């Protein structure tokens, strides 16, 4: 009745395959590093997979309403996830009324294909104030969680700014907020049935070396 969360080994080659994504989808953000922290690498400690059979129901049942809606195309991809609220998502599913709606973002759950944009957001807007106990965003210390998810985008608008909207553009199911002069990409979602929390990674962002 709940979620049972899989270990995979890491010898085997999901568990490789999703810490390279990982990896090596990391960049250097014009931030200096002050969101997420100064580093450029993770330690992977854990990546379990999460099971929830109803979450794949309804996850399920809204890509095919997607298909439909699609020209028989769901648009599936796998893309990442950071919020301090990881640990709901993973037993509840993902839920757009918990989703901000002002300021720079609004009424979505965002999702990025670089890790290292999810890990910005690992503590909160900005980083927000930082690990709980050292309140620091660049604690090298503190085990931070992300989602690896399937995301079910259907026919996607592209566009510049996200902060913006709280639903999505007739005949779309998902947003695009692309770069000008953001960075990267970010892809949003309105639904929270249009995203399914395949991968739980437990990390640390690694401390350069010499
Ligand atoms: C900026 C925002 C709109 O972008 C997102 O992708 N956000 C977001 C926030 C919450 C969720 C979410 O699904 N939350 C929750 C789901 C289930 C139970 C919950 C219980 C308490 C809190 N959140 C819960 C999903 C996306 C937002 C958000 C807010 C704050 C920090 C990072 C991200
Ligand atoms: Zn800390």
């Amino acid at each position: 009745q709940g979620t049972i969360l899989l270990d995979l080994a890491p010898e085997d080659k999901e568990y490789q395959s999703v810490e390279e994504e990982m990896q090596s989808t990391i960049r250097e953000h014009r931030d200096g590093g002050n969101a997420g922290g100064i580093f450029n690498r993770y330690n992977v400690i854990r990546i379990q997979k999460v099971v929830n059979k109803k979450l794949r129901e309804r996850f399920c049942h809204r890509q095919k309403e997607v298909s439909e809606e699609n020209h028989n195309h769901h648009n599936e991809r796998m893309l990442f996830h950071g919020s301090p609220f990881i640990n709901a998502i993973i037993h509840k599913g993902f839920d757009e009324r918990h989703a901000y709606i002002g300021g720079m973002f609004g009424a979505g759950i965002y999702f990025a294909e670089n890790s290292s944009k999810s890990n910005q957001y690992v503590y909160g807007i900005g980083g927000g104030t930082g690990c709980p106990t050292h309140k620091d965003r660049s604690c090298y210390i503190c085990h931070r969680q992300m989602l690896f998810c399937r995301v079910t985008l259907g026919k996607s608008f592209l566009q510049f700014s996200t902060m913006k909207m709280a639903h999505a553009p007739p005949g779309h199911h998902s947003v695009i907020g692309r770069p000008s002069v953001l960075a990267y990409a970010e892809y949003v979602i309105y639904r929270g049935e249009q995203a399914y929390p395949e991968y739980l990674i437990t990390y640390q962002i690694m401390k350069p070396e010499h």
